[PDB]
């Protein structure tokens, strides 16, 4: 609906390790979405446990957390119309085996446990994830010079 | 698509030109094996755009569609090849970029249907109409690709 | 129980070589995380092409296929990784380019099914057969990717 | 010395070998990405008399007839690009006229080998650009528009 | 000399506006340099005036600072052997008219006042710029899986 | 510059180039320029072959370490054919030490350390002939004619 919808996109440690920071940003940049926040971080274990709190009672929870601590993460907020859903489409199917070539995982990933990136799955979860990963002042307010060539209305 | 000399009309809309997408869009058709047989940068008169959109003259959005397409230059092209009409639309992606797949032009570069960066003829008959409308007959260039027999089974 | 050491046979056909597509096709598999184990430029003898296409020997226009595949060099490759046979086919795209999707090799580069730029094995068992047909065993290079553990969670 | 006027224009042509080898998109992208503005473009198979006029300075050379004949042998993507110093910087983007002397990263240093198959042409001076633009294009084929990012490409007008 | 030399690379507001974040990051990433800090920032005028302290007495100073306030900046620390000098080579000549195609400015820029990016000009100026633009905890310690294939050791 | 369009050179992608996923990009640089691939294989050659490859450097203190390093992974061995391909090939690779190389070349885009400089290219027409014959069996050189030869070359 509105062109100021926001989503959280993270490049996971394997994405950073395999040199995919540049290509992943370009996918979102070229599509017309606006980068409003970005930082390279090695977040503390508590933040990762809170991020994955829905999986806390799962037997893989401990190893998943320790894996996400194993290298830096490129955390980002992207803004645009339907950016949450279209963002997931750009990333491709969560399991790369189900993903389509032309998407990030369909071009770059194989294992679901090494699926290079994450994107919020809903507007509500995006708001939660943005608040968990960013301070409010880390979101930069700006307007793209080509806004009116990307969008027909607000 | 039966005959390898089928032709379609592809236009890069004002937003495609403004956002610097001329090169990338041409490369998509070039790399696929289609042959560019006509091209010009043009800002056509309102009467021509109204005739282009003649099948929509009885739609409420008709005037704003015409007025938007007057708001910047258009890269008008004729591409030739087997099934180029239908395959060309597949290359452009779904008319509404929200329904398009990454790896297509609109799936890589566009968000709003009113800013969907390009147009392609929707049928062989409409292609011939659009080609006759946008190009004089002598602007279609007759030539044979050096790799014709490697693109097409003889 | 798909193991990360599965192998498939990918070949760039004479039209792919002629049209300058060796680099981009290799990049598609390289970027995905699959490991190149074997590769060679080759113009194989007619008898090897006929054995490669054994399933088509009693179908029409068999001679025409073999002649066309003799008409230029082929870039023969072995790629290794988890589910590489099935995923490799998805990367190539639908065998008939008219049915393929942009973002695949054929959806980006090809038009005619008879000039569809590349080949990939259609099954694990046929890949093993094709790998043994096109490569001597010493031509398969055993190595370990520096990013193996960033591509794979398990073996 | 570089030009200082943002409305300078140059004539860029993709030659029949550049069209034949599938380099239209890549070549346009080099100028597009640099920030130059496309103000005219057409695919054209010009008459022999126009090519002879384009190469008028070489009319007495022994290779003239074969050069003209070669430039007739396939389509040409004719362009006018506009921007600050676009004549001289455009030639820098094309690379040395002889590709053997060109640098990788330029069009000829990425795509060409023989000077007689050097994929493209660019005007060699501001005055020759003005002449070439008028030779290859009708005046109404130059398109007036304003790039949305003009003020992020240029500090001054 | 040392493979842990660091330099400050900034994508200026024009580079952000023109959609060049991805390509610029890719140039450094593909070369083998390691990203150790990155943030998108709209830094305060005080920080920009410090960054340009040496030009404070120039006529263009006020407009220069105002321009660098006009859009976000992608601020980065890159690490690797000779990354300061080699980083400047990757960016191209500071004036894009003097830059070579194949560099960032030679591929994407025309005006020196709209030259898309900045890179430290010396190791000592890099240490100064990193301290000014980054907090120390924003620099992340990690080791590339391909370190031993980029570097002999 | 050479003037014979059938000149050949030996180009190798070193173990670090293979490890870092640069096979595709490096081949494309030569492919896009108009050079013709006439031989290619992935190989892990024996020490004796590498010592013969580097015979002109066998009096240098880095010789044994250079040989050992070239055994540390697979090598993509290639022969490319075209006018001035030896000298223009080296120009495409960039300066041997990437510190001195220019962006837009292979080493200027992808490499930092001279000991991890991604690739090798023959330094002379004669050394190309020797290297080609050292790395390939005679029958691994493939005879074919590029469909765009007459659009890459004006004559000869």
């Amino acid at each position: 609906s509105m062109s100021n919808e926001q989503t959280f996109i993270a490049i996971k440690p394997d994405g950073v390790q395999r040199g995919l920071i540049g290509p992943i940003i370009s996918r979102f940049e070229n599509r017309g979405f606006k980068l409003v926040a970005m930082k390279l971080v090695s977040p503390p274990q508590s933040q990762l446990e809170q991020h994955y709190a829905d999986l806390s009672d799962k037997p893989f929870f401990k190893g998943l957390v320790s894996y996400m601590l194993s290298g830096p993460i490129c955390a980002m907020v992207w803004e645009g119309r339907d950016v949450v859903k279209t963002g997931r489409t750009i990333l491709g199917a969560t399991n790369p085996l189900a993903s389509a070539p032309g998407t990030i995982r369909g071009d770059f990933a194989i294992d679901v446990g090494r699926n290079v990136c994450h994107g919020s799955d809903s507007v509500e979860n995006a708001k939660k994830e943005i608040a968990l990963w960013f301070k409010p002042e880390e979101l930069i307010s700006w307007k793209s010079a080509t806004f009116d060539w990307v969008y027909e209305k607000a």
